[PDB]
């Protein structure tokens, strides 16, 4: 526990030297919520290390490095209504609620990973977290209009619902690529004056299938 603990907050402290933890809203998410709360017992012991991890269902929870390097483009705020679509293990979902203090809706369309993630949100005593089953590349339209969306799972192209629930001036945060498992981290801003679109490099997430992602 407290050992796990410990070499979670060299990993916190390495992001933070590195430049890739930017700011103390992101410090203080990951440090309340360490990744190994999110993963099996059996991976519990590789939580530290900065690689992606398996979860049920054939799916992965994303590198440490990653998560902090899409919530900062996120520059997510207290109050700030967000959808993030792809649940996976719930650990995004944690971190994300820790920032805005209110509610969040993320959506996963396998049924195990919803079970799995609202256990591992119970378990850690989150409560603003909302798990919803369904095809997220459709969003979530009751709670829309959307500060910021964040993507996990990779699409062929941006999705049209995604871009029709974001506030203006918010963003979407989303792989895109024409491979399933091969993409380019694009941070999609919704401005007054259009789509402007920054590339932030290459990626490998899980694909987003679904009516608006992959078949
Ligand atoms: N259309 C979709 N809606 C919601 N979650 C999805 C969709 N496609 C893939 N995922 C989920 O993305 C998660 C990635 O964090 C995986 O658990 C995967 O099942
Ligand atoms: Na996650």
């Amino acid at each position: 526990e407290k050992e796990l603990y410990e070499k979670w907050m060299r990993t916190v402290e390495m992001l933070k030297a590195e430049g890739i933890i930017r700011s103390k809203e992101v410090e203080r998410a990951f440090l309340k919520y360490p990744r190994y709360l999110s993963v099996e017992d059996k991976y519990k012991k590789y939580a530290h290390i900065d690689e992606p991890l398996p979860i049920p269902a054939g799916q992965t929870v994303s590198a440490p490095h990653m998560v902090a390097i899409m919530l900062e483009i996120a520059n997510l705020k207290p109050g700030m209504n967000i959808l993030e679509v792809g649940t996976g293990s719930g650990w995004n979902a944690a971190l994300i609620s820790e920032i805005v203090k209110t509610d969040v809706y993320t959506i996963e369309r396998i049924p195990e990973l919803v079970e799995f993630a609202k256990r591992n949100l119970e378990r850690a005593g989150v409560k603003n977290v909302h798990v919803i089953l369904g095809d997220g590349s459709k969003g979530f339209p009751p709670k829309a209009p959307y500060d910021v969306i964040i993507v996990t799972a990779g699409a062929p192209k941006i999705p049209e619902p995604l871009i029709e629930q974001l506030k203006i001036g918010g963003k979407l945060i989303i792989p895109v690529g024409s491979y399933h498992l091969w993409q380019e981290l694009l941070e999609v801003r919704k401005t007054k004056d259009g789509i402007k679109i920054k590339n932030h490099g290459g990626v490998a997430f899980v694909p987003l299938i679904g009516e608006y992602g992959w078949k």
